[PDB]
């Protein structure tokens, strides 16, 4: 039975509005309703992994697992295995997988972050799950961010706190936050970004939604505009939105948006908004294709409609050779030529690099680079031809070209990372000097760039 080189992943996010679900929610898992929907001809074909994020979830873990498993079994006739379930307050993540994947899945981690201080600590934050699927690391974040049209900055702060403090994935990757720990990272939830138009335009917005004319609404979506200004979700992807705003509905119909200020809303307007979102970030040159992104039309217990997104995701096998794992393969080497980091920092310490990769026995520390002044004020750290030769565990090009090198640039004085990035080994050529490039982030904000050349030697 061969190991897969692709899997499909279902991502669901639903703010349940503290109400039990209706008896049938199969449309969610089938990617049926509005937007980019799944072909009818696929309905019996199970996804390999289903990741369900809920917010304002009133159910016990047991109650929700019984509804989810029984839903998937009715669709697929497959009894899914529970990989992980983690709840913070009313924020919940469930990971279900096909039984054939039980012995492909390992290194399961769960964590949560509570966002805010005093007043603002008590119901918002994130849950997450990570695991290995054969040679591929997968991370999943369900966040319920701060509500309110006038709190986009708070939401951006919630995002930074979650990506700094959520403890998922390989703890040996110590310089790296969750935005670098995974081959594929899916971040979804009630992100709570609103359509930023005047309150007096509510009925005009509703009109536009009834005509399925979303362009003038999406141009004011705070998540799209904040992302375009690099304020949040830097280096994440989102599929084009082609479904109506998923909030705020009158319960038990989808015919009415309930936007007017009420005591129950803290006297706040809730203009129709795309609160409920799925974004991802995969390592460079790994296959990931969104095959659905939409909302259900027939699940109306909440003031939110469920959102679905499905993905094809490239996966690799758990590679064994004569040599590695357990030793190096002298027929393999990674060389870095003419490398330099450009940092936005105003500081003057020496810097060194750390190279982290599952293709190495352990991370590699470089010598300190040479600081120069850039023409436009910047710090340029020159490594030249000084970077150490990396000794992969396996030289087979079928393995090595599928790998990635995480780079941290660290202060010699503090050993603190100033920037993290990632280089794909999926090169156009081996035994050939080729340009490489990564942006550098810290706490998920741009801090610089790393560029140079790579020369990859494999056994072929
Ligand atoms: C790894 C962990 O649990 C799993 C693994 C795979 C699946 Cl599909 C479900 C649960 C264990 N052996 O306890």
């Amino acid at each position: 039975q061969p190991e897969p080189d692709m899997i499909t992943i279902f991502i669901g996010t639903w703010n349940m509005g503290n109400a039990p679900p209706p008896k049938k929610i199969t449309s969610w898992f089938l990617s049926k309703g509005q937007g980019k929907t799944r072909d009818d001809s696929a309905d019996y074909i199970p996804h390999d992994i289903y990741v369900i994020g809920t917010q304002e979830d009133p159910l016990s873990e047991k109650e929700w697992l019984e509804i989810l498993k029984h839903s998937l079994q009715e669709i697929t006739s497959v009894t899914f295995k529970t990989v992980a379930i983690h709840t913070l307050w009313n924020i919940r993540i469930v990971v279900l997988a096909k039984p054939e994947h039980e012995n492909r899945i390992s290194h399961i981690c769960t964590d949560n972050v509570k966002t805010g201080i005093a007043n603002t600590l008590g119901n918002k934050g994130a849950v997450g799950v990570s695991f290995m699927f054969n040679g591929t690391s997968l991370g999943f974040v369900n966040s319920h961010l701060t509500s309110g049209s006038e709190k986009k900055l708070r939401r951006n702060q919630n995002y930074m706190n979650i990506l700094r403090f959520l403890a998922l994935g390989d703890k040996k990757l110590s310089p790296f936050n969750i935005t670098h720990r995974f081959t594929h990272l899916f971040w979804f939830g009630d992100l709570n970004y609103r359509v930023d138009l005047p309150t007096w335009e509510a009925e005009t917005i509703i009109q536009k939604i009834k005509q399925q004319q979303y362009a003038d609404l999406l141009s004011h979506d705070q998540l799209l505009t904040e992302r375009r200004e690099q304020k949040v979700f830097l280096h994440f992807e989102e599929e084009e939105i082609t479904f109506a705003p998923t909030y705020r509905f009158e319960r038990l119909t989808r015919d009415k948006y309930a936007y007017t200020k009420q005591k129950a809303t803290g006297m706040k307007y809730n203009l129709p908004s795309w609160c409920d979102r799925v974004l991802w970030k995969s390592y460079p040159l790994v296959h990931v294709v969104c095959q659905s992104y939409g909302s259900t039309s027939d699940i109306m217990t909440s003031d939110h409609s469920p959102v679905f997104a499905t993905f094809e995701a490239g996966v690799t096998s758990q590679f064994v050779s004569k040599n590695g794992p357990g030793t190096v393969d002298s027929q393999g080497q990674i060389e870095f030529l003419r490398c330099y980091a450009t940092l936005k920092t105003k500081s003057q310490t020496k810097f060194y690099l750390e190279f982290h990769s599952s293709c190495l026995e352990s991370f590699v520390k470089s010598q300190e680079g040479e600081n120069e002044e850039g023409s436009e004020g910047e710090l340029v750290v020159k490594f030249g031809e000084t970077l150490p030769k990396l000794k992969p565990i396996i030289s087979d090009p079928e393995y090595l070209l599928d790998q990635h090198i995480l780079i941290s640039i660290k202060s010699s004085d503090s050993d603190e990372s100033y920037g993290e990035g990632c280089i794909a080994l999926r090169l156009e050529a081996t035994e050939t000097q080729l340009p490489i490039y990564t942006p550098l982030t810290h706490h998920g904000e741009l801090t610089g760039h790393f560029q140079g050349e790579i020369k990859l030697q494999t056994s072929q």
